[PDB]
Protein backbone atom coordinates (compact mmCIF):
# COMPACT_ATOMS: atom_id res chain seq x y z
CA UNK A 1 0.00 0.00 0.00
CA UNK A 2 1.18 3.75 0.22
CA UNK A 3 -0.32 6.94 1.78
CA UNK A 4 0.72 10.98 2.08
CA UNK A 5 1.81 12.87 5.50
CA UNK A 6 2.25 16.55 4.58
CA UNK A 7 4.10 16.38 1.01
CA UNK A 8 5.99 13.22 1.32
CA UNK A 9 4.72 9.71 0.01
CA UNK A 10 5.39 6.64 2.56
CA UNK A 11 5.29 3.10 1.71
CA UNK A 12 3.32 0.67 4.06
CA UNK A 13 5.88 -2.29 5.25
CA UNK A 14 3.64 -4.09 8.06
CA UNK A 15 0.76 -3.28 10.93
CA UNK A 16 3.22 -2.31 13.81
CA UNK A 17 0.59 -2.38 16.23
CA UNK A 18 -3.10 -1.01 17.21
CA UNK A 19 -5.51 1.31 19.38
CA UNK A 20 -9.22 1.57 19.19
CA UNK A 21 -9.48 4.45 16.81
CA UNK A 22 -5.48 4.22 15.67
CA UNK A 23 -3.33 1.96 13.76
CA UNK A 24 0.36 1.97 13.74
CA UNK A 25 2.32 1.33 10.59
CA UNK A 26 6.06 0.45 9.56
CA UNK A 27 6.64 2.86 6.57
CA UNK A 28 9.71 3.99 3.97
CA UNK A 29 10.19 7.47 2.60
CA UNK A 30 10.81 8.37 -1.07
CA UNK A 31 14.11 8.31 0.44
CA UNK A 32 13.97 4.85 1.05
CA UNK A 33 14.28 5.11 5.43
CA UNK A 34 12.38 3.40 8.03
CA UNK A 35 9.54 5.53 10.25
CA UNK A 36 6.60 4.77 12.05
CA UNK A 37 3.19 6.48 10.97
CA UNK A 38 0.64 6.26 13.87
CA UNK A 39 -2.79 7.17 12.31
CA UNK A 40 -5.73 8.38 14.56
CA UNK A 41 -9.06 8.44 13.49
CA UNK A 42 -11.26 11.45 15.11
CA UNK A 43 -14.65 10.20 13.36
CA UNK A 44 -16.31 9.78 16.35
CA UNK A 45 -13.83 11.40 19.03
CA UNK A 46 -15.87 13.86 21.14
CA UNK A 47 -13.86 17.91 21.80
CA UNK A 48 -12.49 16.61 25.54
CA UNK A 49 -10.61 13.20 23.56
CA UNK A 50 -9.18 15.48 20.91
CA UNK A 51 -8.08 17.90 23.18
CA UNK A 52 -6.45 15.07 25.04
CA UNK A 53 -4.85 14.48 21.56
CA UNK A 54 -3.83 17.86 20.82
CA UNK A 55 -1.72 18.20 24.34
CA UNK A 56 -0.10 15.01 23.94
CA UNK A 57 1.12 15.80 20.19
CA UNK A 58 2.12 19.27 21.78
CA UNK A 59 3.75 17.93 24.66
CA UNK A 60 5.84 15.43 22.48
CA UNK A 61 6.62 18.36 20.18
CA UNK A 62 8.24 19.98 22.46
CA UNK A 63 9.85 18.25 25.11
CA UNK A 64 11.63 16.19 21.85
CA UNK A 65 14.22 19.17 22.40
CA UNK A 66 15.29 18.28 25.86
CA UNK A 67 15.83 14.28 25.87
CA UNK A 68 16.78 11.26 23.23
CA UNK A 69 15.13 8.98 25.09
CA UNK A 70 11.42 10.58 23.97
CA UNK A 71 10.67 9.08 20.99
CA UNK A 72 11.24 11.49 17.88
CA UNK A 73 8.19 12.66 16.06
CA UNK A 74 9.08 14.00 13.03
CA UNK A 75 6.26 15.20 11.30
CA UNK A 76 2.52 15.26 11.32
CA UNK A 77 -0.60 16.09 9.36
CA UNK A 78 -3.93 16.78 11.65
CA UNK A 79 -7.69 17.49 10.41
CA UNK A 80 -11.05 17.38 11.58
CA UNK A 81 -11.32 13.53 10.57
CA UNK A 82 -7.61 12.17 10.99
CA UNK A 83 -4.07 11.90 13.10
CA UNK A 84 -0.86 11.30 11.22
CA UNK A 85 1.84 11.23 12.74
CA UNK A 86 5.70 10.18 11.70
CA UNK A 87 7.65 9.09 13.98
CA UNK A 88 11.09 7.08 14.68
CA UNK A 89 10.74 3.38 14.56
CA UNK A 90 11.89 0.97 17.22
CA UNK A 91 12.98 -2.44 17.33
CA UNK A 92 10.61 -4.03 19.95
CA UNK A 93 8.77 -2.37 22.81
CA UNK A 94 10.22 -3.37 26.26
CA UNK A 95 7.02 -5.78 26.97
CA UNK A 96 7.17 -7.67 24.07
CA UNK A 97 11.06 -7.79 24.77
CA UNK A 98 10.80 -8.92 28.19
CA UNK A 99 8.08 -11.64 27.77
CA UNK A 100 10.61 -13.05 24.95
CA UNK A 101 13.59 -13.08 26.66
CA UNK A 102 14.63 -15.76 28.85
CA UNK A 103 17.24 -13.86 31.71
CA UNK A 104 17.98 -10.38 31.23
CA UNK A 105 21.95 -8.81 31.44
CA UNK A 106 22.54 -6.97 34.84
CA UNK A 107 24.36 -4.33 32.66
CA UNK A 108 21.29 -4.36 30.04
CA UNK A 109 19.23 -3.94 32.56
CA UNK A 110 21.29 -0.86 34.40
CA UNK A 111 21.11 0.44 30.91
CA UNK A 112 17.62 0.22 30.49
CA UNK A 113 17.17 1.73 34.26
CA UNK A 114 18.83 4.71 33.95
CA UNK A 115 17.18 5.29 29.90
CA UNK A 116 13.64 5.16 31.62
CA UNK A 117 14.78 7.68 35.01
CA UNK A 118 15.74 9.82 32.25
CA UNK A 119 12.85 9.85 30.34
CA UNK A 120 10.59 9.98 33.18
CA UNK A 121 12.47 12.62 35.00
CA UNK A 122 12.42 14.95 31.60
CA UNK A 123 8.24 14.66 31.33
CA UNK A 124 8.64 15.66 35.44
CA UNK A 125 10.49 18.66 34.51
CA UNK A 126 7.78 20.18 32.61
CA UNK A 127 5.13 19.31 34.73
CA UNK A 128 4.02 15.85 33.68
CA UNK A 129 3.09 12.96 35.79
CA UNK A 130 2.41 9.94 33.37
CA UNK A 131 0.58 7.35 36.01
CA UNK A 132 -0.05 4.44 34.33
CA UNK A 133 3.98 3.37 33.00
CA UNK A 134 4.11 -0.25 32.19
CA UNK A 135 6.97 -2.06 30.39
CA UNK A 136 4.70 -1.68 27.01
CA UNK A 137 5.44 2.17 27.17
CA UNK A 138 9.64 2.19 26.13
CA UNK A 139 10.65 0.83 23.13
CA UNK A 140 14.34 -0.41 22.25
CA UNK A 141 15.89 1.65 19.85
CA UNK A 142 19.54 0.49 18.90
CA UNK A 143 19.97 -0.91 22.79
CA UNK A 144 18.31 2.45 24.32
CA UNK A 145 14.95 3.04 25.67
CA UNK A 146 12.57 5.49 24.72
CA UNK A 147 9.50 6.50 25.93
CA UNK A 148 6.26 6.20 23.93
CA UNK A 149 3.69 8.33 25.78
CA UNK A 150 3.20 10.83 28.20
CA UNK A 151 -0.65 9.56 29.94
CA UNK A 152 -2.31 12.65 28.90
CA UNK A 153 -4.00 10.90 25.61
CA UNK A 154 -7.67 9.42 26.61
CA UNK A 155 -7.48 5.57 26.44
CA UNK A 156 -0.50 -4.33 27.22
CA UNK A 157 -3.52 -2.37 28.75
CA UNK A 158 -5.85 -2.17 31.86
CA UNK A 159 -3.10 -4.01 34.24
CA UNK A 160 -2.99 -3.44 37.72
CA UNK A 161 0.49 -4.78 38.60
CA UNK A 162 2.51 -1.26 38.13
CA UNK A 163 -0.54 0.73 39.64
CA UNK A 164 0.85 2.88 42.82
CA UNK A 165 -0.65 2.52 46.12
CA UNK A 166 -2.46 6.39 46.07
CA UNK A 167 -3.69 5.24 42.67
CA UNK A 168 -5.29 2.63 44.34
CA UNK A 169 -6.68 4.67 47.24
CA UNK A 170 -8.52 7.39 45.22
CA UNK A 171 -1.01 11.60 42.38
CA UNK A 172 2.45 13.14 42.36
CA UNK A 173 6.06 12.42 40.49
CA UNK A 174 6.38 9.52 43.38
CA UNK A 175 3.50 7.10 41.36
CA UNK A 176 6.21 7.01 38.28
CA UNK A 177 8.67 6.42 40.71
CA UNK A 178 6.78 2.83 42.31
CA UNK A 179 5.97 2.04 38.20
CA UNK A 180 9.10 2.43 37.50
CA UNK A 181 10.56 -0.06 40.68
CA UNK A 182 7.53 -2.34 39.67
CA UNK A 183 9.14 -2.91 36.13
CA UNK A 184 12.97 -3.23 37.55
CA UNK A 185 11.42 -5.60 39.67
CA UNK A 186 10.26 -7.75 36.63
CA UNK A 187 13.74 -7.44 34.90
CA UNK A 188 15.64 -8.53 38.32
CA UNK A 189 12.69 -11.21 39.44
CA UNK A 190 11.48 -12.13 36.37
CA UNK A 191 7.64 -11.14 37.80
CA UNK A 192 6.24 -7.96 38.97
CA UNK A 193 5.53 -7.77 43.49
CA UNK A 194 2.11 -8.94 43.08
CA UNK A 195 1.88 -11.03 39.76
CA UNK A 196 1.23 -14.22 42.10
CA UNK A 197 -2.22 -13.07 43.43
CA UNK A 198 -4.86 -14.21 40.16
CA UNK A 199 -7.93 -12.01 41.85
CA UNK A 200 -8.30 -8.34 41.33
CA UNK A 201 -9.74 -7.32 44.00
CA UNK A 202 -7.14 -9.08 46.31
CA UNK A 203 -4.50 -8.46 44.78
CA UNK A 204 -5.89 -4.24 44.66
CA UNK A 205 -6.05 -5.17 48.14
CA UNK A 206 -2.32 -6.88 48.68
CA UNK A 207 -0.32 -3.75 46.99
CA UNK A 208 -2.63 -1.15 49.81
CA UNK A 209 -1.85 -3.66 52.77
CA UNK A 210 1.19 -1.99 54.77
CA UNK A 211 0.80 -5.44 56.44
CA UNK A 212 1.63 -7.77 53.40
CA UNK A 213 5.38 -7.86 53.10
CA UNK A 214 6.57 -7.10 49.42
CA UNK A 215 9.69 -9.77 49.51
CA UNK A 216 12.92 -9.29 47.85
CA UNK A 217 15.18 -12.40 48.01
CA UNK A 218 19.24 -11.99 47.87
CA UNK A 219 20.51 -11.37 44.36
CA UNK A 220 24.29 -10.43 43.87
CA UNK A 221 23.62 -6.89 43.14
CA UNK A 222 22.93 -5.38 46.90
CA UNK A 223 22.73 -1.88 45.23
CA UNK A 224 19.89 -3.16 43.07
CA UNK A 225 17.65 -4.50 45.89
CA UNK A 226 18.48 -1.36 47.99
CA UNK A 227 17.01 0.76 44.55
CA UNK A 228 13.63 -1.78 44.50
CA UNK A 229 13.44 -1.27 48.45
CA UNK A 230 13.46 2.11 48.25
CA UNK A 231 10.77 2.23 44.60
CA UNK A 232 8.27 -0.08 46.35
CA UNK A 233 7.22 1.96 49.33
CA UNK A 234 3.63 2.41 50.00
CA UNK A 235 3.71 5.98 51.35
CA UNK A 236 4.88 8.58 48.81
CA UNK A 237 6.47 10.61 51.49
CA UNK A 238 8.79 7.98 52.10
CA UNK A 239 9.41 7.15 48.79
CA UNK A 240 12.79 7.88 47.01
CA UNK A 241 12.39 10.58 44.53
CA UNK A 242 13.89 10.11 40.62
CA UNK A 243 16.44 12.93 41.30
CA UNK A 244 17.79 10.84 44.42
CA UNK A 245 17.08 7.91 42.06
CA UNK A 246 19.84 8.97 39.50
CA UNK A 247 22.71 10.01 42.28
CA UNK A 248 22.44 6.15 43.70
CA UNK A 249 25.24 3.93 43.39
CA UNK A 250 22.99 1.83 41.21
CA UNK A 251 23.23 4.05 38.33
CA UNK A 252 26.94 5.90 39.22
CA UNK A 253 28.77 2.97 40.27
CA UNK A 254 31.36 0.69 38.44
C1 LIG B 1 5.05 4.66 18.04
C2 LIG B 1 6.26 4.71 17.36
C3 LIG B 1 6.99 3.55 17.12
C4 LIG B 1 6.50 2.32 17.58
C5 LIG B 1 5.27 2.29 18.28
C6 LIG B 1 4.54 3.46 18.51
N1 LIG B 1 5.03 1.00 18.71
C7 LIG B 1 6.07 0.19 18.30
C8 LIG B 1 6.28 -1.18 18.49
N2 LIG B 1 7.36 -1.79 17.97
C9 LIG B 1 8.20 -1.01 17.28
N3 LIG B 1 8.11 0.31 17.05
C10 LIG B 1 7.04 0.96 17.54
Amino acid sequence: QSMSVKGRIYSILKQIGSGGSSKVFQVLNEKKQIYAIKYVNLEEADNQTLDSYRNEIAYLNKLQQHSDKIIRLYDYEITDQYIYMVMECGNIDLNSWLKKKKSIDPWERKSYWKNMLEAVHTIHQHGIVHSDLKPANFLIVDGMLKLIDFGIANQQVGTVNYMPPEAIKDISPKSDVWSLGCILYYMTYGKTPFQQIINQISKLHAIIDPNHEIEFPDIPEKDLQDVLKCCLKRDPKQRISIPELLAHPYVQIQ
